[PDB]
């Protein structure tokens, strides 16, 4: 029904071996520490982390520009107008500032966040407080330079514990859109400068990856802005995106295929704006992203549905070279991985564990033959070496996944591949709903046991490439013999 051909000949992209990662949001923070319902020590969450590995795991956002390492009642920051209530004075000088005052990153549960990433081959990305500034005057002097007091704070703590061998670090988020001090692009390009000569003197923090600034399509002017201030110290832009306010979205907001296009046209915004900079070729990441923006679609972005724009920005992202896509949130909001209280998966956990297990970081670019785009398809190499393909497919193997929207069966002509052994792994919502919240792989339900993840179980009925509508899968080539893919 639907024509396909695979350049498996040309690699378009190698994304990293990290490719998949999940938010954890710094909101999750209060001035007495972490929300009691907050879990980051169970076995559960390792073996679901693990899941997703190797990856990272970013503690950021918004709130990362009011949380404080082992808060105290002497912290410089307590008498600071920025981190005190909103005054008659300051209620008009900021860009869009809450005036939260002060969270406590807690030392011990800043021990919990690395033996959770470490335990799980998640990499720790940190997102430092950029607001924590000198030589700002209220209504007389706007500029005001980067502090780096409250980050050393956090640099000695690590190399007394000797953290450091699997931590990455950001500073600041979405400037463009909050801010207390009302940064501009080149002050976070000088901040990102700051802050690098700074790990200089930390040299076991400084192996990793500086990346920033942490910014959507209205703040591109801040990727350009950190390239030319610290473009020679920078590991990687940090990109945000949503297709839509999740507030006012239903259902058919997750099946419309008219989104699609939103994801590329960030990719082409970001390639323009670092069009006359040494920079243009830096790796880009999807740095905090998910559908919906206000905490997703209640009763629906936790449901097998989110699963359609899911899987078609983890193809998109890696067909435009996009190395890591971190996913708002692993918990909280209507858009998390996991059930906050019991750490049950949701669909979309279980959507990014499959592409994970299948998935290897060598992509080739998929012409598809359908103008209405509600059939999607990308073709990666099979990843050989997880606990599910090791010693099952070998390299040469191709992995093809899909999603279609549409209302009719498709069936994906790939000639190219006719007579090939296909492996098929179809992901449908327990009791045909779309708003279930319970994911069959092959007609069996994907679930724990004693916190253990279930086994994959490939389907061996092959014969075409086929998707029922309103579905999603993966097809493994076991002996397409890709010669890019050895
Ligand atoms: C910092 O930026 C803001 C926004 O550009 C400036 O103006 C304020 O914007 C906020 C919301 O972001 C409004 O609620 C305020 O009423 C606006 N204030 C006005 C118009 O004065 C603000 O003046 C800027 N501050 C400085 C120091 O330049
Ligand atoms: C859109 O936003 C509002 C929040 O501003 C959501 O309504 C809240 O839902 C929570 C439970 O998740 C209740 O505790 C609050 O009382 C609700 N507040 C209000 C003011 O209604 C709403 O669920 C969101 N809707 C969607 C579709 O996501």
């Amino acid at each position: 029904e639907i024509a396909v051909t695979i350049d498996d000949k040309n690699v378009i992209a190698s994304v990293s071996e990290s490719f998949h990662g999940v938010a954890f949001d710094a909101s999750l923070f209060s001035p007495k520490g972490l929300w009691s319902f907050v879990d980051i020590t169970s076995p559960k969450l390792f073996k679901l982390l693990e899941g997703l590995s190797p990856g990272y795991f970013r503690v950021g956002g918004t709130f990362a520009n009011w949380l404080f390492f082992d808060l105290d009642e002497n912290n410089k920051w307590k008498d600071y107008w920025a981190f005190k209530d909103k005054t008659p004075e300051t209620a008009t000088i900021t860009r869009r500032w809450l005036f939260r005052k002060q969270n406590n990153l807690k030392k011990e549960t800043f021990d919990d966040l690395v033996k959770l990433t470490k335990g799980s081959k998640m990499r720790l990305l940190f997102d430092l407080n950029a607001e924590v500034r000198t030589g700002y005057e209220i209504g007389k002097k706007m500029t005001s330079t980067w502090d780096s007091s409250e980050a050393e704070k956090l640099f000695k703590y690590c190399v007394s514990k000797g953290y450091g061998d699997n931590i990455d670090w950001e500073l600041g988020n979405e400037p463009d859109h909050t801010s207390a001090h009302n940064l501009t692009e080149k002050q976070v390009g000088e901040d990102f400068k700051a802050l690098h000569k700074v790990l200089e003197k930390y040299p076991t923090l400084n192996k990793g990856s500086l990346v920033g600034p942490d910014v959507g399509w209205m703040g591109v002017s801040y990727v350009k802005g950190l390239a030319d201030g610290a473009g020679d110290h920078v590991t990687a832009f940090t990109l945000h995106q949503y297709y839509f306010d999740g507030n006012t979205s239903d259902v058919s907001t997750y099946l419309d295929a008219t989104y699609f296009k939103k994801l590329q046209q960030l990719f082409d915004k970001v390639k323009d704006v670092l069009k006359n900079s040494p920079h243009k070729d830096k790796p880009l990441w999807l740095g905090e992203t998910s559908s919906g923006y206000n905490s997703g679609t209640k009763d629906v972005s936790d449901r097998y549905v989110s699963g359609f724009l899911t899987l078609d920005k983890l193809g998109l992202s890696a067909a435009n070279n996009v190395k890591v896509v971190i996913r708002q949130t692993i918990y909280n909001g209507y858009y998390g991985l996991l059930d906050k209280n019991t750490l049950e998966p949701n669909p979309d956990y279980w959507l990014m564990h499959v592409h994970n297990s299948l998935v290897g970081n060598t992509v080739f670019k998929v012409d598809v033959s359908d103008p209405t785009n509600k059939a999607r398809v990308y073709a990666q190499c099979t990843k050989t070496n997880s606990k599910h393909t090791q010693s099952r497919y070998y390299k040469g193997s191709l992995t093809i996944f899909a999603l279609n929207v549409g209302d009719e069966d498709v069936t994906l002509k790939i000639d190219q591949y006719s007579g090939k052994k296909i492996y098929s792994y179809i992901l449908t919502p327990e009791g045909g709903q779309l708003t279930s919240q319970k994911v069959l792989l092959n007609g069996k339900e994907l679930k724990l046991v004693s916190d253990q993840l279930p086994e994959l179980n490939a389907d061996e009925s092959k014969t075409s490439f086929t998707l029922s509508p309103k579905t999603f899968g993966f097809f493994v080539v076991s002996d397409a013999n890709v010669e890019a893919c050895k």
